[PDB]
């Protein structure tokens, strides 16, 4: 009986810590497609300003709440999880991106590791991604502001192309979800057996 349980509890004990890992990782990549999808509707929501303004006073207006976006996307684009940025790769040492869409965050991904070999980015450079949203939002609430209509067309364009971005992203994070969620499943099932 002895020798059975040597390897019985060899491998509860592995199926325990890639249940943990699992539970990191799964808050990592939910705080972040639940980040991307706050950016998907901000987006979204200064597409539509934006359509508003093309179709004296109230284009200002327009600008102010796109101004708001900005604001809110930045904050987003900031978003923080154990001690590292999502968005800010490898360093933590300042707020990886300013209200200008300029880039100070770390230049390399966080990869982790699960007990079983299983890579991912877990903490990214995101500068490709964001910095191109955030620049666009900022000429799109000054364009609107200071009543330049001829900028606004390019500018919707410019954002969709971001957006797109962004949900291409969104669904990259939704599949590595559905990866971990599928190794959680398999380890439950294992661990029915072991015991
Ligand atoms: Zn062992
Ligand atoms: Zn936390
Ligand atoms: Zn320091
Ligand atoms: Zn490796
Ligand atoms: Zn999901
Ligand atoms: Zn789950």
């Amino acid at each position: 009986a002895a020798s059975k349980s040597f390897a019985i509890q060899h491998s509860l004990a592995n199926m325990e810590q890639m249940q943990k890992d699992i539970a990191d990782s799964k808050n990592v990549l939910t705080q972040t497609e639940n980040t991307l999808q706050g950016v998907l509707k901000s987006l979204t929501r200064a597409d539509q300003l934006t359509v508003q303004a093309l179709n004296e006073k109230e284009l200002q207006a327009i600008g102010v709440e796109i101004d708001q976006i900005l604001k809110q996307v930045v904050y987003l684009a900031n978003t923080k999880e154990q001690g590292r940025y999502i968005f800010g790769g490898d360093s933590a040492e300042n707020l990886p991106f300013t209200e200008d869409g300029t880039y100070q965050g770390g230049k390399n991904d966080v990869n982790w590791k699960l007990n079983d070999g299983y890579e991912f980015k877990a903490f990214r450079n995101g500068e490709a991604l964001l910095s191109p949203v955030i620049k666009t939002l900022k000429q799109m609430s000054e364009a609107m502001q200071n009543g330049d209509q001829k900028a606004l067309k390019p500018l919707l364009e410019e954002n969709k192309q971001n957006l797109d971005g962004i949900i291409n992203r969104t669904t990259e994070v939704g599949s590595t979800m559905n990866t971990m969620e599928t190794f959680k499943t398999i380890l439950s099932e294992q661990n029915v057996a072991l015991q």
